This record gives structure tokens, sequence and C-alpha cells, in this order.
């Protein structure tokens, strides 16, 4: 279980490679792939998540629900400071 | 809540990447990124920040409040030895 999805950029669409995402809370982060994917392990719970980029304005989703069964899936979409 | 901001050199004023935040008692520390930026999530509380870059004099910043919300903005000016 956990939050799965795709970090994107908000102008283009393209999936952000190297973007960083934290739980609050967590003092563990995780970075996106080359397509932008990610898949953040947690148990269920309810979890706010921050999303970084250098170039890009930061990004905090608040309770965010993690259940029990398969992952959630959740992409975000960062705003180029442009 | 967290912290956000800059790392600059204090005679030229530009950013400088590959510095190092160390907050007391938090493991991992903070990198700059390629123009002086960096970001960390921290619970809110009050923290001692000490930043570091090889050729830099290190800068020592106690008392730093994060508040809930938003990162807290701070920045930092590191001379050159």
């Amino acid at each position: 279980s956990g939050v799965k999805g795709f970090v994107k950029d908000s102008i283009t669409g393209s999936g952000l490679e190297n973007a960083t995402i934290s739980v609050a809370g967590i003092n563990h982060n995780i970075t996106t792939g080359r397509f932008g994917d990610f898949y953040r392990l947690l148990v269920p719970g309810t979890y706010n998540l921050t999303v970084v980029l250098t170039g890009y304005m930061p990004l905090t989703v608040t309770n965010v629900v993690v259940k029990e069964g398969p992952a959630t899936e959740v992409d975000f979409s960062l705003r180029p400071h442009h």
C-alpha cells in the first residue's frame, strides 16, 4: 500500500525525474524516476506529501489517504516558477 | 512546515550549489541545488542550523523557529575563506 503515480510539469505534462517526495513526520525521502514515476510504500493512514524540484514551486497535498490494499494512485502536477 | 530559501556567496550575491545545512538533532542533511535553493520539511519547533561548503567560512544560525504551514523562508550568506 502507499501512494503511487507520477510527478508532472503542469505546463507540459512531462513526467519529471529527480523530484523529491517527502511525507510529513517521516524522515525518509524518495525521488522520482525517469518517467516521473514513484511509489511511496506506507502503511494505511492519512499523510501530508510535499513534492519539490528545483525550478518548480513546492507542492504540498494534505490529508492524502492510504487504504489497506492497492496503492492510492495520485499524480502531482508541479508548477514551474516561470 | 519546514525551511526553504537560498544559500549565497556573501561577496557576489550569487547562489551556491552543494552547500549543506545540518539541523541539530535531525538526521539527513539538507543540500543546495544548482542556484543555491534548498527545502526541507521539519515539524514545528526551534532549530539550530550549521551551513558548510568547502572553501567557505561555516555559518551558524541558532534559534530558527518553524511554524505550521508553508516552509519558513530563510537565506544564508557564506563568506569565502
